[PDB]
């Protein structure tokens, strides 16, 4: 409700240099996340309840601030 950055079902935690999203819509849902520079990672699709790792704000990274909701589009669908 508060906290609408993508499907909704999705939600990241910050785990140092890991921003696990963990969706929980029970469908497949394009998630981005806008990172403080970007580390090219602003689109991928989530499995019902799976992750999408995305460099968190680690030294080496950046720090993924808002999440956005992805249109079909995964980078590399083989």
């Amino acid at each position: 409700a508060t906290g609408s950055p993508v499907a909704e079902c999705v939600e990241y935690f910050q785990s140092w240099r890991y921003t696990d999203v963990h969706n929980g819509c029970a469908d497949a849902v394009s998630v981005t996340v806008e990172y403080t520079h970007g580390q090219w990672a602003p689109c991928r699709v989530i499995e019902p309840g799976g992750w999408a790792t995305f460099a968190g704000y680690g030294t080496d990274g950046n720090y993924v601030t808002g999440l956005h909701t992805c249109d079909p589009a995964t980078p590399s669908g083989v």
